[PDB]
């Protein structure tokens, strides 16, 4: 606990993209002592998993990614702030299909943290910033990654 | 081949607001490559073995105590691919370079290569080969030692690798 998690990529929405990479240049001008988040992403939900259970998260996956129509809606990014040693963004807009794909897991036997604030890493530092996105999610990108 | 002797620049304020600028231009154009954290311009490479060390602290010394001998305008111009690496071009170590690989050299350290040395600040090393986008940097540090700052500041290093 946890072990691995259901992940959500960031890096094909160009527009996001766009200004992340300039609030990541922007931390670089100051010249902050921080390690820069490489493949920005969401976790949808953490689990604690064995391997004989990867066939469930698939499914799980699978049977979001089907009904993705209904999870459409607007993400939005926002607030940068310190969570501990990291700054990170807020995202709003995943509530939904965060708590389906928890029901789906447990009616599957994962253990999948039911409980959640969803973030976005943007840098690790070592020990007022500004940001806004609205992105259109509309009309699949989501994988079972392993921790870490 | 070993040891190199180092000129770090992180405390050049001026030279370090347009170095971190430059970095910051690779950031926003989303390059995949890794940012060098300490800038510094290595002036001669050695053979040297740790029984060494002691005649390499004492050359650096001696360099050092005639830093006067030296002073003038590091410029860092023409950021072009060396290699894998995005790099600066550097002028103005041109003597402090011969003379600290004679010092070295009766102090009995082997230094230096036979090819010519050019001298080099490095910004980034990419991944695989990358290219050279139009990227623009100048900068002029003036390269003078404080007569009214006792409390001195950094200088020539020798470090490994």
């Amino acid at each position: 606990k946890p072990n691995h998690f259901i992940n959500f990529p960031l890096a094909q929405f160009s527009g996001f993209m766009g200004k992340y990479l300039k609030l990541q240049s922007q931390l670089v001008e100051m010249g902050l002592d921080c390690k820069l988040q490489k493949a920005p992403h969401v976790s949808i939900t953490l689990l604690d998993i064995k391997a004989d259970q990867y066939k469930q998260v698939e499914f799980a996956i699978q049977e979001i990614i089907d009904d993705l129509a209904a999870y459409e809606g607007d993400i939005v990014f926002d607030n940068p702030h310190m969570l501990g040693r990291c700054l990170v963004l807020d995202v709003r807009g995943f509530e939904e299909l965060h708590e389906d794909i928890v029901e789906i897991l447990r009616r599957r036997g994962c253990t999948a943290d039911q409980s959640w604030i969803p973030h976005c890493t943007v840098a690790q530092f070592d020990e007022g910033m500004q940001f806004y996105h609205k992105e259109p999610f509309y009309l699949a990108g989501l994988e079972l990654v392993k921790i870490g």
